[PDB]
């Protein structure tokens, strides 16, 4: 996974979602706030616990706030980006699955 990702915006599934563009091959995937936290949970389970690569404290929000997802947009982007930089994860199906279309 020498993949490049960005989270240009947050969108709606009608339900506010993160839109991730992935790189010349390209596509986008839609991920719910919660989906990130289970990703991090599982990844940490099978691969350890990369400092630097840390999701912010999970908020005890309810569906649905748009503006809140908008604000975490950058942090979440940084997370995935720093994730992709570690090896060991370069072969994680978990990560790959997370980043695959829709």
């Amino acid at each position: 996974a020498a993949w490049k990702i960005s989270i240009p915006y947050v969108d709606f599934f009608e339900i506010p979602v993160f839109c991730i563009d992935v790189e010349p091959e390209h596509w986008s995937v839609y991920r719910r706030y919660l989906e990130f936290y289970v990703l991090e949970s599982k990844l940490t389970e099978f691969h350890g616990a990369f400092p630097d690569a840390q999701l912010p404290s999970k908020r005890i929000i309810g569906p649905k706030n748009y503006e809140f997802l908008k604000s975490k947009r950058e942090e979440f982007q940084e997370y995935l980006q720093k994730l992709l930089q570690h090896p060991e994860l370069s072969n994680s199906q978990l990560l790959a699955d997370f980043l695959s279309p829709n």
